[PDB]
DNA sequence: CCTGACTCG
DNA sequence: ATGCGAGTCAGG
């Protein structure tokens, strides 16, 4: 615990070796336009600390940073790349990212800093970030001496941990997943985040003004029906109004009291007309707080752009998550909410939004992995299982299936293949439990391969203690052999779902890499804006639409080659809303 | 701060 | 006990 280093005040030649562990410290969680508090470099020649003003204004250091031939090893390179972009500097040459390495080895570890990654290899010559910066209102950058040693130790750890981590990834056959998929994806996500999505605040604000009025009307209507005023957004107060004052049936209780979830309220619709109004109120209320007010709070005034952050090392299945703001959960299911999408527009005049989504993606992936003849045959015949299920459930013809019915059927298809109980299905379709049980049985009867697969994958998981995806992503499930019925059950269902969702995640990620290269290749101006799990959203001049209508679907469909074909749907328009 | 509500894939 | 994976919000 005695590490010597150089607290430099000027950049030297030895600090620019062609191989180094680099630390560009951004303390603020949201690194967009966030300050860089310090720099640390560790290479063949030594350990150095540099103040941001010093290094980032140095022509040789900036050149080194942007030199792809000068290899850098880091932890969360995207954070540094984006922070540097906001500082007008280009970062190239990142050959190793410890965050992604740790993430691939075991998502469950929740590695959020170098220290946490270090503990995976019994390395402890580095402190946790939280211990150094403190938490909450106490969070602060320590005195230079302390800060300097911290950043240098983190760089030292990355320097010493690279081989051990690559070694383990190599043994798990995940080294290519890191070097050829996640790392190149990281750079793509950095570009996407920095580019941002332009927002039509004039329109969003007008929508918010009108929403407030409509919300106000529903609010009064609710108080009138309840014969009293109360906080509708308080499940507690609401419970008293519904189950005590109004005497409605209590269909479910949670640890804190009566449940007022949407599923329960919808079931109480026949008893009082105040329940439908409350449901509507909550929807409108969510639109206002989150998609109007909340979104407006994160819009960069000067450019009218929103810059989300795609967490690439968080989900347990390989998916990405989106935060501050979350642009992966913008309304679309209900027309009222869907209009929020009219506020998301191109960043340049005469540009359009282009959206492409994978068709029945996880059913296709499951057909491949399970090798279910019927299911594979269905996709080879280009059938729509969601629509068919809709036709069967609602007892209607193909042309009588509304997009809403299809969505409900969609949830039924995925719920069944992922282990929904008869109780769950019955409650969802408001049908007899026996009926639901028969529907499920009949479902696997139709797809025996899938049934066998799910049974086998659970057994494999119990023996190996983990499951894997097509591209070797991994997830450990230690609870799978648990004595407790509940604990075990959840683990088993994770064994049934993770490989499928995870593989779908592997595919779209590769599609993004392939698409990006194709774009830069054809010198097209079109560029990715967002990824929404199984869909990619781009913007580009209208003149490039024709090319994209072929390129995007193609690249996405050819990302990987399965036993069944991949199909991509796509549309474009003046706003994200119109891209339908 | 945790719950339970909304939103999406 | 009762498909999976996520984030943000107001109220507790
Ligand atoms: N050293 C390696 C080897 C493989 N992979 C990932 C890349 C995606 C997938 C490619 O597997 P292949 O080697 O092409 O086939 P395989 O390993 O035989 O796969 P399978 O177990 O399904 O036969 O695994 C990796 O990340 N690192
Ligand atoms: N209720 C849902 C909806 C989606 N998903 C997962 C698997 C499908 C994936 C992508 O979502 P969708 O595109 O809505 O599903 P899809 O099968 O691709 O249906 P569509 O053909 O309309 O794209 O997310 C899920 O687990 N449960
Ligand atoms: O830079 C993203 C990277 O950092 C982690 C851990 O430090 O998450 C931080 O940043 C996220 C985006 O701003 C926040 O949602 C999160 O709260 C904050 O700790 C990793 O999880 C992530 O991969
Ligand atoms: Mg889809």
């Amino acid at each position: 615990k005695k590490m010597a280093f150089t607290l430099a005040d000027r950049v030297t030649e030895e600090m620019l070796a062609d191989k180094a562990a680099l630390v560009v410290e951004v303390v603020e969680e949201n690194y967009h336009d966030a300050p860089i508090v310090g720099i640390a470099v560790v290479n063949e020649h030594g350990r150095f600390f540099l103040r941001p003003e010093t290094a980032l204004a140095d022509p040789q250091f900036v050149a080194w940073l942007g030199d792809e031939t000068k290899k850098k090893s880091m932890f969360d390179s995207k954070r540094a790349a984006v922070a540097l972009k906001w500082k007008g500097i280009e970062l190239c040459g990142v050959s190793f990212d410890l965050l992604l390495a740790a993430y691939l080895l075991d998502p469950a570890q929740g590695v959020d800093d170098v220290a946490a990654a270090a503990k995976m290899k019994q390395y402890e010559a580095v402190r946790p970030d939280e211990a150094v910066y403190g938490k909450g209102a106490k969070r602060a950058v320590p005195d230079e001496p302390v800060l300097a040693e911290h950043l240098v130790r983190k760089a030292a750890a990355i320097w010493e941990l690279e081989r051990p981590f690559l070694d383990e990834l190599r043994r798990n056959e995940q080294d290519r997943l890191l070097v050829e998929l996640e790392q190149p994806l990281s750079s793509i996500l950095a570009e996407m985040e920095f580019a941002g999505v332009k927002v039509d605040t004039k329109r969003l604000e007008q929508m918010g003004k009108e929403l407030a009025e409509q919300l106000g009307t529903v609010e009064q209507r609710i108080y009138e029906l309840a014969g009293q005023e109360f906080n509708i957004n308080s499940p507690k107060q609401l419970g008293v109004i519904l189950f005590e004052k109004l005497q409605l049936p209590v269909l479910k209780k949670t640890k804190t009291g009566y449940s007022t979830s949407a599923d329960v309220l919808e079931k109480l619709a026949p008893y009082h007309e105040i329940v439908e109004n409350i449901l509507h109120y909550r929807q409108l209320g969510k639109l206002q707080s989150t998609y109007i007010e909340g979104l407006l709070k994160v819009v960069r005034p000067a450019t009218k752009k929103v810059h989300t952050i795609f967490n690439q090392a968080l989900t347990q299945t390989g998916r990405l998550s989106s935060t501050e703001p979350n642009l992966q959960n913008i309304p679309i299911r209900l027309e009222e909410g869907r209009k929020i999408r009219q506020a998301f527009v191109p960043s340049e005049s005469d540009w359009l939004i282009f959206a492409a989504d994978y068709s029945q993606i996880e059913l296709r992936v499951l057909a491949h992995i399970a090798e279910d003849d019927n299911l594979m045959e269905a996709f080879r015949r280009d059938l729509d299982i969601h629509t068919k299920t809709a036709m069967d459930i609602f007892q209607v013809s193909e042309d009588e299936v509304t997009p809403n019915m299809r969505r409900q059927a969609k949830a039924v298809n995925y719920g069944i293949v992922y282990g929904i109980s008869d109780y769950g299905l019955a409650q969802n379709l408001n049908i007899s439990r026996k009926e639901a049980a028969e529907f499920i049985e009949r479902y696997f009867e139709s797809f025996p391969g899938v049934k066998r697969y799910m049974e086998n994958i659970v057994q494999e998981a119990k023996q190996k203690g983990y499951v894997t995806t097509l591209l070797h992503r991994r997830r450990y499930l230690p609870d799978i052999t648990s004595r407790n019925f509940n604990v075990r059950s959840f683990a088993e269902r994770m064994a049934m779902n993770t490989p499928i969702q995870g593989s779908a995640a592997d595919i779209i990620k590769k599609a993004m890499i392939d698409l990006n290269a194709r774009l830069k290749e054809e010198r097209l101006q079109a560029h990715l804006l967002l990824q929404v799990h199984d869909e990619l959203i781009l913007e580009a001049p209208k003149e490039e639409m024709e090319r994209l209508c072929r390129l995007v679907p193609e690249v996405m469909e050819q990302a990987v080659t399965l036993r069944v074909p991949l199909k991509v749907d796509y549309h474009y328009g003046s706003t994200w809303y119109d891209a339908k």
